This record gives structure tokens, C-alpha cells and sequence, in this order.
């Protein structure tokens, strides 16, 4: 019923914002593109951020599906070679037109840090941790703290991306970028 | 003019004190007109609103950031690149534990600036420092080669993530602690000394 109306209007956000940004698409057309009245959608969203909280779920519940499938796809051999390809996976999907204009340019001005970070924490610790726990565990990475290593790597990354976003050459900031990646994680990884 | 000068100075001062302690959100403009002993219309005469000495007080406070930061630099005695970097993080995880810091740079101006003028601002104070350190250990052979500005902004997406998870923390003793702790590991996988 409302479950219907909901799933269009994120559907139809989460395109029309991919294309052209949250600044530049309104609520009504984006009702229009969902085929529900505005009171309809109203209803369901009291404001535009609203909407965009429940279009940041579905997106970043997408990108971390994805990046598990080329995880698993990677060929990866141990767990630290687990991790270069999660960085790598990253890098490839944070590059989707989509996730670059709704995750790295849209999402922090909308949420703000705190928002961002919390949406972030939320759907990528959980990865972040098993990651690291299997190359503790392999003998591939010093025993440490956990969630603080994991908590560093997840703002080196998300920074990365949003550097890699913003730049004037993205091609060249993105290949910049995956060496410093690849310099940094190779410095605690061991052998 | 004079009294209007001293005006500006005692409402930065003062909005920097009060909001330090209670937050933005907790002290409005009528209580630091009072703090700062000057009435309503002088308050306004300097600041359009609220936001505006807010941007004034981010500018004194990240300015006294960077001064502390250069300060524990050459306080720690470093003699090489590598030593004046370990140092840099160091004195971040200080600096950024002052509980005025805590405050108006990570909780507060995120929320008023909103993102795109609280990373100009933190990119226009922190950059120049992070390259400058980047650059005098690839001259001294401490670190390999490479473009200076993606690695620069890489670590400071850490730094800043590392600061605000201390911030954030159940147990902010024990967070700073092993932040600095994973950064240092990290730093050291990078240094060549
Ligand atoms: O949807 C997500 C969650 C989080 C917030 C928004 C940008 C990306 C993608 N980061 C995760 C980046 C990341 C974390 C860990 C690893 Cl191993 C790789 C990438």
C-alpha cells in the first residue's frame, strides 16, 4: 500500500538524483517520475531530506553487495590479498556516475559529517572488521586494535573517493590515488 | 571606530568561550553580548547573525590549531622528516583532545558551516602543513616518490576520521590511545626511517 508508494518515490529518487544531483531535482517531479500524487508522497516523506535518508540505505546497501561480489569474484589467495581487492572493488564501484553524485557529493551536504559517517560506520564496519580479524589471523597483520584500525581505513577510503570525485583529472587522480591505497595497506600487511 | 574594534575582539572572545563550553546550539547571541559587555546593536553592527561570529570564532580557533600543532613540532625535538611526522600525528591527537577543539572544529562547524565551507576551511588551514611535512621527508629519501597531493588527502581523511572517533567515544582514553597506536603502525609501514 504505502510499501508500494515508498519503494516508487526512492526508486525514482535515487535515479533522478543519480543524473542530476539532490540541488537540482524537486519533489514533485520526482512524484511524477514515481507516478503518485504529491499528498501521496507527503505522506510518506514530510521533507526532500527525508526521502534522500531512505535513497542513502538502499544505495549504500548496494554498493556494499557489490563490493562483496567482486571480493568473492577477486581470485584473492589469502587475506591480505582479500584487502587489496576490497580497496580495488571500492575504487571501482565509488566510480559509478550514481554512487560518485548521491554517496560522495550529495550525501555529506545533506547528512553532514556526522550523518555521512554514521551511514558509512553502518553498512561498511562490519566488512571492514571480518577483513581485517582473517589477516590478524592468517599472521598477515599485527595484532592491534580492531575497530580503530578499521575506523581509519573506512575515513581513508570514503576521503579517497571523494578526492577521486572532486578532482579536475579523475582518471589520473583515481590511478594517483590507488597507489597511495596500495603504498599504505602494503605497509601493515606482512611479508 | 576603537570601541567598535575592541567590540569585534570581545564578541569573538567571548562567543569562543561560552560556545567552547555549552555548544553553539546552547548559547545565543543576547548572552554573549552580555559576556562580552557590549549591547545588541554594537553585537550586530559586527556580525549579521549567529553563523557569521560562528565563521569568526572557527577562524581564531583553527589558526591557534595550527599554531599548537607547529609548536609541538618543534617542541618535540625531531631532527628528521620521519621523527617531525610521527611528532605531526602526535600532536594532532593532542590538539584535537582540547575539549574547545572538540567542540566548536569537530562537532560544532561541521553542523553550522555545513560540508562544503568546513572542509574549505580544514583544507585551507591543514593542507599547506600536511604537504609541506610530505614533501621534506621525499626530499630526505623518508618516503618513496609520488604526487604529494593524494597522498596528503588520504591522511587526512585518517587524521580526521581518527579524531572524531576519539571525539565520539564511550571511552575517549582508551580510543586515543589506540588510534594512535593504528597510526603510528601505518605511518611506520610508510617511513623508510
Ligand atoms: O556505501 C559505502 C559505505 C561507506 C560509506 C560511503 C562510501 C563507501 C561505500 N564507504 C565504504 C568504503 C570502504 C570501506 C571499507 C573497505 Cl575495505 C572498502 C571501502
Amino acid at each position: 500500500r504505502s510499501a508500494a508508494t515508498r519503494e516508487a518515490l526512492i526508486t525514482g529518487a535515487r535515479k533522478l538524483w543519480g543524473l542530476r544531483g539532490y540541488a537540482e531535482v524537486g519533489t514533485p517531479e520526482i512524484a511524477t517520475e514515481a507516478g503518485v500524487t504529491r499528498g501521496a508522497m507527503y505522506h510518506q516523506f514530510a521533507d526532500k531530506a527525508a526521502l534522500f535518508r531512505d535513497v542513502v540505505e538502499v544505495v549504500e546497501q548496494d554498493v556494499m553487495a557489490r563490493m562483496a561480489t567482486l571480493v568473492a569474484a577477486s581470485g584473492a589467495a589469502t587475506p591480505a590479498d582479500a584487502i587489496r581487492a576490497a580497496v580495488d572493488a571500492w575504487l571501482e564501484v565509488s566510480g559509478d556516475p550514481e554512487v560518485r553524485q548521491l554517496i560522495l557529493l550529495d550525501a555529506p551536504v545533506v547528512l553532514g559529517w556526522a550523518g555521512f559517517r554514521d551511514v558509512a560506520q553502518r553498512y561498511s564496519l562490519g566488512m571492514t572488521e571480518q577483513l581485517i580479524t582473517e589477516a590478524i589471523r592468517a599472521g598477515q597483520l599485527a595484532r592491534q586494535p580492531v575497530r580503530p584500525l578499521a575506523q581509519v581505513l573506512i575515513g581513508a577510503l570514503d576521503e579517497a573517493a571523494m578526492f577521486i570525485a572532486t578532482a579536475d583529472d579523475p582518471k589520473r587522480a583515481r590511478r594517483e590515488t590507488r597507489q597511495v591505497l596500495r603504498r599504505l595497506i602494503d605497509g601493515m600487511l606482512n611479508g
